[PDB]
């Protein structure tokens, strides 16, 4: 069944690191569904606040299904940064970099 919904539960509490170390269990034990593993990994990076880490996590999870919300998930995660700051955006990609 979807286990994973109970991560779920605890991202939306705010229980990421529990959340966190259930997916990080997850991965092991799931060859496909880490594609929505790393999604909520993502997700619950987005939530603390460390977009670095919900990149890597989102990217993750397009790596293993470009079909996955990933996609339009990290491009979220990068509009936000793109707000922010490009000091370290440059360094990942070097595209997207007009001025």
């Amino acid at each position: 069944m979807d286990q994973l919904k109970t991560i779920k539960e605890l991202i939306n509490q705010g229980d990421i690191e529990n959340a966190l170390q259930a997916l990080e269990e997850f991965l092991q034990t799931e060859p496909v569904g880490k594609d929505e593993a790393y999604y909520l990994m993502g997700n619950a990076y987005r939530k603390l606040g460390d977009w670095q880490k919900a990149l890597n996590n989102y990217q993750s999870a397009i790596e293993l299904n470009p079909d996955s919300p990933a996609l339009q998930a990290r491009k979220m995660v990068m509009d936000i940064l793109n707000f922010y700051n490009k000091d370290m955006y440059n360094q990942l990609e070097h595209h997207h970099h007009h001025h």
